[PDB]
RNA sequence: UUGAUGUCACGGAACAGGAACUUGAACAACAUCGUUAC
RNA sequence: UAGUAACGAUGUUGUUCAAGUUCCUCAA
């Protein structure tokens, strides 16, 4: 007796869901079970286990049906076909039950009787209503009915706001759960009608279902008829493998980055020379091994595995692969829901009939970087997210889109609203508009992931970034287009007034969406707007409406799409929309870098950092684009701003900005209102491309290249011809145009910025920024009228450099040195504070300083960007794998001859940091030095003593003796008679072991006169001779020594004096001899056959080191040479290698082995024998401290690493040629000891020694680098307070020198008539240098030298014709040397020095470090051990600076400021001075008829035509030892 | 998997404040091997 | 009965980034 009707909503949004929670918080008393009552709910079977499927209850349904029946029924005046309909009843006398009561104020239609229960036919509404069941409404649920394992499975939970209006930041905050509808888009229910009921109530029923659209936030339409982890794993495990484990950070950020697409893998950077051993890409192999993979390989198997082919995936696996590697390098609330009145009747009101309804279509395309924040959980790599679809599209919630439209309302009007969450409805002017709007969500079917962007915050006191201030950001890309629908209807003739102008303000780019505002995010336009009236108080009209449920679908959309009007109303009252644009137009004329190291690291061109580039969306793709950040700009107008104003005594950069109505506060905002002015992005209006430019940090002691300091960067190439525009804006508020007080302080902040103080970009310390004009436009002159500049009377000239008084005294036929060293002073004052880079100090100057740098003798500045210059045309280019002859030109920036900042700023810094005696800023503390020890018995010799290592590595027992076993020789044999585990010296052998031979002599009484002036016939006794057979050469004797207590046999080679004794011998006469001992310490394996004396057999250990002592050469030597030909080849292994050719061939002495390789190498090899310990001394051992293990370590290290070694493996040591790295349990060590502890162990007789220490103790404590925290404290260097440090911003910027007039090269080029271009130049070796020639020794006496100035001579004409500063022979080209190109002498170049805040004694010693006296010069270039490079600078106009309007050109005040300078130099040191007289002297530059002639020595006396003593003959007498130090501290000293 | 005589939740902007920056001449001369003889 | 003395050859490149901060305030 029922007649079920099935019914099925369809969704067009998401919709929302709330949360489960058990039966108990199910009252009327829960604040989260109301205000979750207008959801869907979540029902999961088997309680306390998250699993089951969503549903919406039919009372939600019934609500719905029952408001759309009462706003259908006043339509048609109360009639549903032909009869009238009955008010209603809405009241019960109960209200323990009914836990929510209804505020809404019921419409009204034909008031008459209620129609009491007590009757018997009712009105079709009191059916309708439900007065078993009249009409029951069933639960709807999933079609299939499925089973998800959770509510985060079908949904995402996302916070809602609540922002303010006036402080428009924020109050309370509640979240609930949304489901996507392209994946749950179908419900399903039915509905139960009884028989009887009407025919008219069907009818109303069927139209209210047909006029209701949305039941949970969303409009619907009813209708009835494994890799990626194990991937982190492999690469923790390879970075575990090795040290590399500080990269992964730094690898995660870098694998994020590689989702963007997978064509980013096969174009990774590699080295410089085109390998693939880079540092952070190919970390994982090694030397050997050949089976370890490495990142790129790892990377690279992975990009093709038919799994991770398309975009989504390799997304995915790229996101989730750079979170685990975070997640492994980390380790190395309050919701005010509900509270509803319950109010106990509703005040029924009428609104009569008359309604419309109007249809808003178009869309809205974005024309700046949007932001809309989803920070969600179980990502936390970023922290700073944007909200994204589940198929990662970008979109735009409705929630965002009604809050900005009750912003633009409320500001339409003049009064905010005075609602609180509960209770009737409000009845204010914008909240009767708000209730009748809706809207719509949108896609925007992009589908590109969003870009990354780094923010820090400085702290302005040093200069540098705040502790704990670096943080990330992602924003979607410009361009994108959301769909856009509004929806109105009301009882209005169309829109009404308001709603007009906000569409007006709307449609002139002004939409202000959501995001980070005041950093310029998202500001949309509608575009394509269309509009149409509807009528639904007619008939004809109505049915219409209800026939195809409205047009909410996608078809009935397509179809009304084509009656809708273009253009929108115009409006009758206008209002003049509160935002006014400015237009900013910035020129520079230097280099620009906006740094970004992770693209750096990702890029092909293997650099350091590169400059900020930005994406854009076309539709479909992304271009990227040069820019300038708008956060940059904002911190800097920001910063120039705050530190001009006071506001009572102390500046806005210390403000706390608690409870203030601050300067900053009332404009910029602060963290309790939102700013008043937005900034945005500036592009570059052209395509530039990118340079790149190599720097260098240059040693103080012993000048050359630091370890490991050798960088680049690429910015932005800029200079005078073209000066790289800037074009961008910004936008300000119509209440502070009409301000008079803040427009001077824009004013002033940006009359500032453009006097050229406050350079923007990043290295402005080298000459970057640089902003030469900056003009704002489109305010009426209200801002741009303090930006006029302004003057002083500026004709005074510049005074004169003095006269300098250090004279050296240079001869002829002398030779000089060109290091002298300089030594300095033991008081490094470290007793005053930094001022801090805040407000301009009241004592202290600033302003520019303009100078002119003119050479006198060729300079070399190179174009390190490509070799191979001067490389001949019309050949072939270039083999691949070859070390060729490298040749550069000039610096060139724009075809411009320049000369960087970096360079000038070393230069002039050196000579500060030597004038004031101050902290040496780069130095190297480590690498403890090491020297080859001589071959002398009694010095060195004599207390290394031959040991063993116990069988733990603790212990070392020492030996008694040591005797040499021959090997490599032809009158033995010992290599085929043991095995390979006794000549290692893990086993030990018997050997045969004699110490004294005896040698023979016929008469000593007669010898006297001729022979016996040796004295070592001091021990001859007596002897009787025997003769038992006859050789060629000698004579056997059996002699008896005393008494017959012992006999031996010998062998007795005579001679000339000797030969008159002996006639013919019978066999049986008795000779007279004399027997004398000498030396002989050998031992033999069994015996030999010419001495059968009696050989003492001893036990201990044996042991090998291979063939060493090779004099290799080139030249064919001397023992080469008088050879009997076919000098036979190099074998492949040892154990071979016999004896040649005798070095002595009058007797048989040293024996040699004389070779060939296969190029034009000659080997002799020395070293016939071998040593073997024996008698081991037990229960006395010795105790290896840490210090002898580190020792060794460094002696290892420096064995196995060298470049002059013998090019054949076989002529090395076993250290050198098996490549050890630790010491064994048993094997060969000489010891050094003293009292149960060891001190150096050496694995061969004659090796090197390495000092205890390392090189920084052995300076002074003072002298030191100044850099620690030994507002920032007062423990500063002097020359780390005016350049700067770690941790503190440096107040002395430089820039580019150029070139102004010709070019005046050294030698013409190939191509007459175009005077821009130089010929080469071939210079000379160049090599590195040595610090272990000013420190000879290693004890205490020798300390650390001072600063290395090379000295000023004319050596540049002896290479410029092409021969060779010491020997006179011309240099011949190699893959050692370089052809540069250089200037002459009478350039001249001009560039700019501008300081901050320094103090009047800081200014005198900077102009007399700049400009020196009239007698020396300064020292800048490439190869300045010739001469090469010798410049003088003079100073011009001084401008200074006093305020922001005038800046009085203080040329007549320098005697003053030099004078204070001199008078500090004089405070700190009274009357010892004598470094500064030293460096005087060294800075000296030749005023005429003199030439000194300096150079190097070689290495012997032999191989130069002039015989000048080198190297081998200067280590003793000049420069022995003790007068190393002090001849080469003295400023001019003879070379001799 | 809801109760029926009463649900304005399309009744609420995840908003407000922050300089990828500080320090650094692309340069530069004396070392490397071990033993032989008495 | 013991351990003493210093000699012989002439050739060759190196660093390519290092030290810092990598999240907080206003709220709760």
């Amino acid at each position: 007796m029922t007649t079920t009707m099935k019914i099925s909503i369809e969704f067009l949004e998401p919709f929302r869901m709330t949360k489960w929670q058990e039966s108990t918080r199910r009252n009327k008393n829960n604040k989260e079970f109301v205000r979750g009552q207008a959801f869907a709910r979540w029902h999961r079977n088997k309680k306390d286990n998250t699993k089951g499927r969503p549903y919406i209850t039919g009372t939600l349904l019934r609500s719905a049906v029952i408001r759309s029946a009462e706003n259908l029924l006043t339509l048609s005046d109360g009639k549903i076909s032909e009869k009238t309909c009955c008010p209603g009843k809405f009241d019960t006398e109960d209200k323990d039950r009914l836990l929510q009561l209804r505020q809404r104020s019921t419409l009204r239609w034909t008031d008459k009787n209620p129609c009491p229960d007590n009757a018997e036919t009712y009105c079709p509404f009191c059916e309708l209503l439900g007065r078993r069941f009249r009409i029951h409404f069933g639960n709807l649920s999933l079609p299939g009915k499925p089973d998800f394992d959770g509510p985060k499975a079908i949904g995402s939970q996302r916070v809602l706001n609540r922002v303010d209006f006036k402080s428009g930041k924020a109050h309370d905050f509640f979240k609930a759960y949304e489901v996507d509808h392209t994946r749950f888009p179908r419900f399903e229910g039915e509905i139960t009608i009884d028989n009887k009921v009407s025919a008219e109530a069907r009818k109303l029923l069927c139209d209210s279902l047909k006029f209701t659209d949305r039941l949970c936030g969303a409009l619907c339409v009813i209708r009835f008829d494994n890799l990626a982890e194990k991937t982190a794993e492999q690469i923790i495990s390879i970075l575990d493998d090795n040290k590399k484990t500080e990269y992964t950070r730094l690898l995660a950020d870098a694998i994020r980055s590689l989702r963007r697409s997978s064509k980013l893998v096969a174009g990774l950077p590699k080295d410089h020379d085109g390998k693939d051993d880079h540092y952070l890409w190919d970390i994982g192999k090694k030397k050997k091994d050949e089976n370890s993979v490495t990142i790129r390989q790892i990377l690279t198997t992975s990009a093709d595995t038919k799994e991770l082919k398309n975009a989504g995936k390799w997304r995915e696996f790229c996101e989730k692969l750079g979170e685990a590697l975070y997640l492994k390098s980390k380790d190395m609330d309050a919701e005010f829901h509900g509270k509803p009145d319950r109010l106990e009747k509703s005040r029924s009101v009428s609104i009569g009939s008359v309604l419309k309804e109007t249809v808003v279509c178009g869309e809205l395309v974005a024309k700046t970087p949007f932001f809309f924040g989803a920070i969600d959980e179980d990502a936390k790599q970023t922290d700073l997210q944007v909200l994204l679809t589940p198929d990662n599209k970008y979109r735009l919630p409705r929630s965002a889109v009604r809050g900005i439209l009750r912003r633009d309302l409320q500001t339409y009007f003049d009064s905010p609203c005075n609602a609180e969450l509960g209770g009737r409805p409000c009845m204010c002017k914008t909240c009767r508009i708000m209730r009748g709007i809706t809207v719509m969500d949108a896609r925007s079917e992009y589908n590109a992931p969003p870009e990354i962007r780094h923010r820090t915050r400085i702290n302005p006191f040093t200069g540098t970034v705040a502790e704990g201030a670096l943080f990330n950001m992602e924003v979607a890309p410009e361009g994108i287009v959301f769909p856009f629908q509004l929806r109105y209807r009301g009882s209005e003739d169309g829109l009404p007034d308001a709603l007009k102008t906000v569409l007006k303000w709307w449609a002139e780019g002004q939409a202000f969406m959501s995001g980070a505002a005041s950093t310029g995010k998202g500001r949309f336009r509608m575009e394509n707007a269309k509009y149409e009236t509807l009528d639904l108080s007619d008939e004809n009209q109505r049915n219409d409406y209800l026939k195809n449920w409205g047009w909410r679908d996608e078809k009935g959309l397509e179809e009304l799409k084509k009656r809708l009007n273009s253009g929108l109303p115009e409006p009758g009252n206008y209002r003049d929309p509160k935002w006014h644009e400015i237009n900013v137009s910035i020129e520079m004329a230097s280099p620009f870098i906006n740094g970004d190291p992770i693209r750096a690291a990702v890029d092909k061109r293997g650099t350091d950092v590169v400059t900020f580039v930005k994406y854009k969306a076309e539709g479909e793709e992304a271009k990227p684009v040069c820019a300038y950040k708008a956060e940059s700009f904002r911190g800097v107008i920001r910063s120039a701003v705050a530190r001009i104003h006071m506001e009572d005594g102390v500046p806005l950069t210390e403000l706390t900005h608690s409870d203030c109505e601050c300067l900053l506060c009332q404009i910029f905002g602060s963290e309790y209102e939102a700013g008043k002015i937005r900034f945005e992005d500036l592009v570059f209006e052209s395509d530039p491309e990118p340079v790149t430019f190599d720097h260098v940090a240059i040693d103080r002691f012993t000048g050359g290249a630091a370890d490991k300091k050798k960088f680049d960067d690429s910015p932005l190439p800029g200079s005078p011809a073209r000066p790289l525009m800037l074009k961008g804006s910004f936008w300000i508020r119509r209440d502070v145009l009409e301000d008079e007080e803040y427009c001077k302080a824009l004013g002033k902040a940006l009359a500032d910025v453009n006097n050229g103080l406050y350079p923007l970009g990043g290295k402005s310390a080298i000459g970057y920024g640089q902003v030469k004009s900056l003009g704002i436009k489109g305010d009426d002159k209200r801002i741009s009228r303090l930006m006029n500049p302004a003057f002083d009377e500026t004709d005074v000239a510049v005074p004169e450099k003095p006269k300098t008084d250090a004279e050296v005294r240079i001869e002829a036929e002398k030779v000089y040195y060109p290091h002298y060293f300089v030594e300095p002073h033991k008081k490094v004052e470290r007793e005053e504070k930094p001022c801090g880079h805040q407000k301009f100090h009241e004592g202290r100057l600033t302003g520019k300083i303009r100078c002119k740098l003119i050479t006198k003798t060729p300079l070399i500045v190179p174009d390190t960007s490509n070799d191979d210059f001067f490389r001949p045309a019309d050949k072939e280019a270039r083999k691949e794998k070859d070390e060729y002859h490298k040749s550069y030109a000039f610096f060139r920036l724009h075809k411009q001859i320049m000369i960087p900042g970096s360079e000038l700023r070393g230069m002039v810094s050196s000579v500060y940091e030597t004038v004031t005696n101050s902290c040496f800023r780069i130095f190297d503390e480590t690498k403890r030095l090491s020297w080859r020890m001589d071959a002398d018995h009694q010095n060195v010799l004599q207390d290394f003593l031959p040991g063993r290592v116990t069988a733990d590595g603790k212990h070392i027992q020492k030996f008694s003796e040591t005797a040499r076993v021959p090997f490599y020789d032809k009158t033995q044999k010992h290599f085929d008679i043991l095995d390979e585990q006794e000549i290692a010296g893990e086993k030990p052998v018997r050997m045969w072991v004699k110490r004294f031979i005896k040698r023979l002599s016929l008469v000593d009484p007669a010898k006297h006169p001729q022979k016996k002036q040796d004295n070592k016939w001091k021990r001859r006794k007596e002897g009787i001779a025997t003769f038992i057979e006859q050789k060629n050469g000698s004579y056997y004797f059996n002699v008896v020594t005393n008494n017959g207590c012992t006999s031996f046999h010998l062998w007795h080679k005579p001679d000339n004096f000797d030969q008159e004794k002996l006639e013919g011998i019978q066999n049986g006469e008795k000779l007279d001899c004399w027997v004398r001992d000498s030396r002989y310490q050998k031992a033999f394996q069994e015996i030999p056959e010419n001495d059968p004396d009696g050989w003492e057999c001893k036990e201990g250990y044996l042991h090998v080191v291979g063939p060493s002592k090779v004099e290799f050469s080139d030249k064919k030597g001397d023992v080469i040479n008088n050879f009997q030909g076919t000098l036979p080849s190099v074998p492949n292994d040892w154990k071979t290698i016999r004896t040649n050719d005798f070095k002595n061939r009058k007797r048989k002495n040293e024996p040699v082995f004389c070779c060939e390789d296969d190029k034009g190498n000659y080997y002799t090899m020395a070293k016939y024998c071998e040593t073997f310990f024996f008698d081991l001394k037990e229960n006395e051992e010795y105790e290896i401290p840490e210090k002898a293990r580190i020792k060794y370590k460094e002696l290892l290290r420096v064995y196995n690493n060298n470049p002059q070694a013998v090019p054949e493996s076989v002529f090395q040591s076993r250290v050198a040629r098996e490549n050890v790295e630790k010491l064994k349990s048993g094997d060969l060590v000489y010891f050094k000891h003293n009292e149960k502890y060891v001190e150096d162990i050496v694995p061969v007789r004659i090796s090197r020694t390495v000092d205890d220490r390392m090189i920084g103790k052995r300076m002074s404590a003072d002298l030191r680098p100044c850099h620690g925290d030994w507002r920032h404290p007062k423990g500063l260097c002097p020359a780390c307070r005016l350049f700067g440090t770690g941790s503190y911003k440096g107040r002395v910027r430089f820039g580019f020198a150029s070139l102004e007039n010709d070019p005046e090269w050294l030698i013409p080029g190939k191509n007459p008539g175009d005077p821009f271009h130089g010929g080469p130049v071939m210079l000379s070796l160049l090599e590195r240098p040595r610090p272990t020639w000013s420190i000879p020794g290693s004890d205490n006496k020798f300390k650390v030298p001072g600063r290395k100035f090379y000295v000023h001579h004319h050596a540049w004409k002896t290479i410029k014709d092409g021969n060779h500063p010491t020997t006179g022979k011309a240099i011949e080209q190699s893959p050692n040397n370089r052809t540069v190109e250089a200037l002459a002498g009478g350039n001249s170049f001009s560039f700019e020095i501008a300081f901050e805040n320094l103090k009047e004694w800081e200014l005198g010693l900077l102009i007399h470090s700049l400009q020196l006296e009239k007698g020396l010069a300064h020292k800048l270039g490439m190869a300045k051990s010739m001469g090469f490079g010798s410049v003088e600078i003079d100073v011009e106009s001084v401008r200074l600076r006093k305020d922001w309007k005038q800046w009085r050109n203080g040329n007549s005040e320098i005697p003053n400021w030099l004078g204070k300078g001199f008078a500090k130099l004089k405070e700190w040191f009274r009357d010892e001075l004598d470094f500064i007289e030293n460096l005087k002297k060294l800075l000296w530059f030749p005023e005429g008829d003199q030439a000194p002639r300096v150079c190097y020595p070689m290495l012997r006396k032999k191989d130069d035509p002039n015989g000048n003593s080198g190297y081998e003959e200067l280590k003793d007498g000049e420069f022995k030892k003790e007068d190393r130090q002090k001849k080469l501290t003295t400023p001019w000293t003879p070379w001799a």
